């Protein structure tokens, strides 16, 4: 089990365009093309993202392609964020992540706000951090796609996947 594995399980894959549990459009392993309620927009995001006309439907390859570049644009955001990177570098391995999976999910402007969370965390509070992400906004939307991963930070094992 790692990271790519971990978002697979979570994400899946989806080869047409859905709007994900925020309601904003998405296609491949989570790859979100636009917060924009225009799905036009979307249809051009993936184009230009891809190199072609898809139009709104991707190969398997290229998903797998746009994973790579989204996963390390998840860990890059968390390393550049003040606020993110020291409580990152507090954490076990199989906790962190649990951290690139909610960044990778939530976008790190959205995980940074967490102020509380990430305090409870880089001290270890694993219990209270848990319930805290229980009763987020990412939680009650997308409980399925968060819970495993609350249920990980808690832990710090990879039993919830497997
Ligand atoms: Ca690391
Ligand atoms: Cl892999
Ligand atoms: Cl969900």
């Amino acid at each position: 089990m790692n990271i790519f594995e971990m978002l697979r399980i979570d994400e899946g894959l989806r080869l047409k365009i859905y709007k994900d549990c925020e309601g904003y459009y998405t296609i491949g392993i989570g790859h979100l093309l636009t917060k924009s309620p225009d799905l036009n927009a979307a249809k051009s995001e993936l184009d230009k993202a891809i190199g072609r006309n898809c139009n709104g439907v991707i190969t398997k390859d290229e998903a797998e392609k746009l994973f790579n570049q989204d996963v390390d644009a998840a860990v890059r955001g968390i390393l550049r964020n003040a606020k993110l990177k020291p409580v990152y570098d507090s954490l076990d391995a199989v906790r962190r992540c649990a951290a690139i999976n909610e960044v990778f999910q939530m976008g790190v402007t959205g995980v940074a706000g967490f102020t509380n969370v990430l305090r409870m965390l880089q001290q270890k509070r694993w219990d209270e951090a848990a319930v805290n992400l229980a009763k987020s906004r990412w939680y009650n939307q997308c409980p399925d796609r968060a819970k495993r991963v609350i249920t990980t930070f808690r832990t710090g094992t990879w039993d919830a996947y497997k």
